[PDB]
């Protein structure tokens, strides 16, 4: 019977933003789907490009739920009054810019939806920009700090338009994108991260 | 008899800054209007555009009225302590830059109105600015994570002149402004989300 | 009896930082005036200037009197401490680019100034910069959600040379500067918002 | 029987910032190691270049250890909860840019490690970049204001590959990387402060 | 028989970060000596010079005293706890950018040092930079707020070398550095407000 405002109140309660929920101590299953919407500024030589996507998170987090039976099954809550994967891009050049209110969605079963509006710079492979072919800049996203065990990354698998978010307007054109999985892991540390490889197979449009 | 320090006290007793103000199931009525101030930037090539508007926002938050029938009926409120549309530019390639003091108006009635000066950059179709007919930019605004049933947002048709804010200094000029109501909806999420469709039809200046 | 110490402490206990210190229901009297101290990246095409100056604000605020008989009459104070005009140029593109600390000066019978060194760019009259009557750039400054009965703004009259604060080695030179009171309106908003007319006429620099 | 909810709540409350985690009387001894992953813009004129690193630190504080008999042995922690070493690169031209979550990793038994990858700009030898035997770009890291009593500085002892990290799209490519100790002082302080002395062999890529 | 924690701890009880330090209606005794690093982007025709340099400030707050006769004698603290100056370059054109922690030295004897890196862009004379004589660009650093009998700045000319700290990668050189006392006044004010005016005679590089 609680309305919005104690759904909230609730979650400040319940929920500890710097406590990753992990349950019966098993990882957190995060969801990672990049949906790009522009390609701006490419620059073949220095292997650099700018890219502006949407970042579809989400994960389940048990300290949220609650009883939805006489009240909303759905609120917007600030990312600061929750936890997040602290994922990142382990190739980006430049910090990312969050362009869209800081708000997750919150289902009463404890799923989290965040879904931020991203530009950033990249270093991969740009060279074949300017050809048939096109290039592919592949961006690797996964956990900075939660190793294998805490925090699980997997591609949301659906064969959903690979264009259908990206700007009309842009100067190129999305040939294919494939979100693949890995497991990054270096003689810094012991255990194994893991991460979304997003391959973005892209080119100049207007071409002879 | 009261000052305007005690409607403050009082809206920092009553305003829940992080939950949306909705009455019943009746999602909130936002209402957009941009007003043109400036066109800096515009590149034929890549479809950008960065521009200078005034975001006129207004909405109402009831649990924040009080009586005036002996003191102010509005009083100059900092937005950070009251809820605000979590509203964002679907094609904004750049965050918005707030040039003004981030302060709403707040009356005795409930109305809220917070109207930012802001400079942002968009991804839209500038193809034909250079001729009679110039070019047509269409800038998408609704609620970032609030579908339909919470947040609705339309426009605010007037007499109004398109110019009646704009820089003659500006290197452009604007022929026409049209504001329609549209709705978005992608595979990522099933629910619709409202959103202020502008349309602005401008063009460089020439020798006349 | 007391000492810089506890003046701050009493300040701190009846200063409202978010209540404009109306006087007996009067507008609070704002008086700006701007000192330039250099003007640098100037564009007679795009009518775009950046400009660094000293904005003298003063105006007075009661809550902070105090008894300066065996005391301290003045105390420098955090602007986050106290009530500050919401003042903004209307014609700027550029956030205001505070140089300095933020303090003012707050004397014992509620005079406060705040004079901030501020770097900005505007959109303005260029035209004619490099010649010798020279260009004519008008930037208006004035309360931002604060009309008329609220808050009134004069330019700070003051028997000065145009130049006394700018700087020689600027590749431009100021040739007159007037500072004229005005009043803004727009169909958006029923009552009117004062504001002050800065004219500032400058060229670049001859040579022989 | 503890949780990682009743971990992170010891030691944010038992964790303090501002004081130097000194065990008895012997400095705080800090490992660096820099693991370079590009090298972005050069310039021999100005001898200036423009760097991404991953910042390997470690250092320990006993006040933070735990018993993990049957619960977690690390977990994750904002940097800003806890003391961190105040490291500075002596010849950076830039404030470090910090691309990734800054969370750190604290091992039960009291251990921390901080890596966040940064991009900074530094003046150093740019000249002969352009040639077979590259350049020899030194950057010296250590403590702001602890000096050798207080804070000693060496370079994580292991032989490690210097290209391991590093980006294969890069303009440049790397021929060796000697992280050396070191130690620094002047007529100002008459301490001595540590730091490790990070020389980059590089070279730009042949255009086979 | 105190640890650093004891120290800190007494400093943040007596510390008055918003409260000069004054002793008996004397002006609180500010030293300012600029340590020259490197001088970047220089430009002769709009007079404009990039430089970075290390400001080491000290002054004296008796009341922060303590015996450290069997305890450390320095700590270094986070200037939010502390009260420092409110030091500004006159003559700067954009904002100081604080390149090391910002942290100061306090002494068991009241003594502050703080002694942060910077890089700043300064208007100022830049002329015959490429002539064997150099040029002269001359930077004011004194309290923005504070006249005379409240804070008091004077150089700490000692016998040092003028290019002890400068970098031998930069493409100028400095000939000579004098740090010298001075004052300033503006009809704006009636009180006079103390500077150190530092006069850097440098010149660029060519071998010839
Ligand atoms: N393997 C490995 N190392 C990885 S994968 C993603 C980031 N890292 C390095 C790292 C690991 C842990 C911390 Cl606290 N900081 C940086
Ligand atoms: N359809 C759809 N999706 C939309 S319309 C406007 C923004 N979005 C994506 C979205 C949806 C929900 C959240 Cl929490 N964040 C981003
Ligand atoms: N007329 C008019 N409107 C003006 S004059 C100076 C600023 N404005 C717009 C405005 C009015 C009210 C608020 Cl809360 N914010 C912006
Ligand atoms: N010698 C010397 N000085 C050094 S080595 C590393 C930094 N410094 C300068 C310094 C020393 C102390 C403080 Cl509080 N701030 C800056
Ligand atoms: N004379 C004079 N004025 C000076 S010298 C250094 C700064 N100023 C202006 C000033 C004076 C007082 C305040 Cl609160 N802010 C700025």
């Amino acid at each position: 019977a609680a309305d919005r405002a104690d759904i909230l109140y609730n979650i400040r309660q319940t929920s500890r933003p710097d406590v990753i929920p992990t349950q019966r101590d098993r990882p957190v299953a995060v969801s990672v789907s990049l949906k790009f919407i522009n390609i701006l500024e490419v620059n073949e030589i220095t292997n650099e490009v700018d890219v502006v996507f949407w970042q579809q998170t989400t994960w389940s987090d048990r300290t949220l739920a609650w009883d939805s039976s006489h009240s909303p099954d759905q609120v917007s809550v600030p990312i600061s009054s929750l936890w997040v994967p602290d994922l990142a891009a382990y190739n980006a050049i430049s910090k990312p810019e969050v362009l869209t209110p800081q708000l997750a969605r919150v289902v009463s079963d404890g799923e989290v939806l965040y879904m931020p509006s991203i530009r950033q710079r990249f270093s991969c492979d740009v060279s074949g920009v300017d050809t048939e072919s096109g290039a592919t800049c592949r961006i690797k996203i996964g956990s900075w700090t939660h190793h294998s065990r805490e925090i699980s990354v997997d591609p949301t698998t659906e064969n959903s338009d690979d264009s259908e978010y990206f700007s009309q307007y842009s100067r190129f054109e999305i040939l294919d994108v494939t979100q693949k999985k890995n497991s990054v892991t270096y003689s810094c540390c012991p255990e194994a991260y893991e991460d979304v490889e997003v391959s973005l197979n892209f080119r100049k449009k207007g071409r002879s």
